[PDB]
Formats: C-alpha cells, structure tokens, sequence
C-alpha cells in the first residue's frame, strides 16, 4: 500500500532586480 | 496498491527586472 | 492497482522585464 | 516670462491584493 | 510670454487583484 | 504669447482582476 | 522671470496585501 | 488496473518585455 | 527671477501586509 | 533672485505588517 | 503501508537587488 | 507502517541587497 504526495511552489511575487521611482536630470 | 500525486507551480506574479516610474531629462 | 496524477502550472502574470511609466526629454 | 512644467506618474507594476501560488484540498 | 507643459501617466502594468497559479480539489 | 501642451496616458497593460492558471476537480 | 518645475511619482512595485505561496488541506 | 492523469498549463497573462506609458521629446 | 523645483516619490516596493510561504493542515 | 528646491521620498521597501514562513497544523 | 508527503515553497516576495526611490542630478 | 512528512520554505520577504531612498547631486 505505497502512497506519495509532492507539493512544490516557486518564484511568487519576488524582485531581485530594481524597482526605481523617479529619474530626472539635465540643465534647468 | 501504488499511488502518487505531484502538484507543481512556478513564476507567478514575480519581477527580477526593473519597474521604473518616471524618466525625464534635457535642457529646460 | 497503480495510480498517478501530475498537475503543473508555469509563468502566470509575471514580469522579469521593464514596465516604465513616463519618458520625456528634449529642450523646452 | 512665466514658465511651468508638471510631470506626474502613478500605479506602475504594484500589487496591494493577493498573488497566490498553488491551492489544493479534498480527500485523497 | 506664458508657457505651461503637463505630462501625466497612470495604471501601467499593475495588479491589486489576484493572480492564482493552480487550484485543484475533490476525492481522488 | 500664451502656449500650453498637455500629454496624458492611462490604463496600459494592467490587471486588477484575476489571471488563474489551472483549475481541476471531481472524483478520480 | 517666474519658473516652476514639479515631478511626482507614486505606487511603483508595492504590496500592502498578501503574496501567499502554497495552500493545501483535507484528509489524506 | 493502471491509471495516469496529467494536467499542464503555461504562459498565462505574463510580461517579461516592456509595457511603456508615455514617450515624448523634441524642442518645444 | 523666481525659480522653484519640487521632486516627490512615494510607496515604492513596500509591504505593510503579509507575505506568507506555505500553509498546510488537515488529518493525514 | 529667489530660488527653492524640495526633494522628498517615502515608504520605500518597508514592512510594518507580518512576513510569515511556514504554517502547518492538524492531526497526523 | 508506506506513506510520504513532501511540501516545498521558495522565493516568495523577496528582494536581494535594489529598490531605489528618487534619483536626480544636473546643473540647476 | 512507515510514514514521513517533510515541510520546507525558503527566501520569503528578504533583502541582502540595497533599498536606497533618495539620491541627488550636481551643481545648483
């Protein structure tokens, strides 16, 4: 009577990069 | 009576790149 | 009485690239 | 010689709700 | 010599709802 | 010498609802 | 010679809700 | 009494490229 | 010769809610 | 020759709520 | 009467990169 | 009557990189 269950989940809502807000520059 | 279940999920709603908001530049 | 179920899902609503908002430039 | 510039951006790549990965249940 | 510029952007690539991956249930 | 420019953009590539991947159920 | 610039950005890549990974239950 | 079920899903509502909002430039 | 610049940014990559990893329960 | 600059930023990458890792329960 | 269950979850809502708020520069 | 359960979770809401707030520079 063998029985095995496997439940796996990965990479949900993650950020290992860059979320930047505002960038501005130049003579004014 | 062998029995196996496997449930897997991956890459759901994730961002490892860049979400930028505003970019502006130049003489004014 | 062998039995196997496999459920898999991938790449749902994810962004590893760039969602940019506004880009502006040039002399004014 | 009046001059005004306004730059605004909002709601870019954001999640205040729920990104869920896997949901499973029931007798097995 | 009046001058006005206005730049606005909104709701770009955003999710305040639910991105779900897999849903499963029932007797097996 | 009056001058006005207005640039507006809205609702581009956004999801405040539900992107679901797989749904399964029932006796098996 | 009046001059005003205003740059604003808001809600970029944020989550004040719930990102859940795996949910499982039921008799097994 | 062999029995196998396989359920697979992929690439649903995802963006690994760029959703941009507004782009503007040039002398004004 | 009046001159004013204002730069503002808000709510970038923040979580005042709950990021949960795994949830499991039920008789086994 | 009046001149004023204002730079403001708020709520960047913060969590005043709960990031939980694993939750498990039930008879086994 | 063998029985095994395995539940795994990974990379949920994490940031090992850079969430920046405002960036500004240039002569003014 | 062998029985084994394994529950694992990893990388949930963590930041080993840099969350910066405001960056500004240049002659003014």
């Amino acid at each position: 009577h063998h029985q095995k269950l496997v439940f796996f989940a990965e990479d949900v809502g993650s950020n290992k990069g860059a979320i930047i807000g505002l960038m501005v520059g130049g003579v004014v």
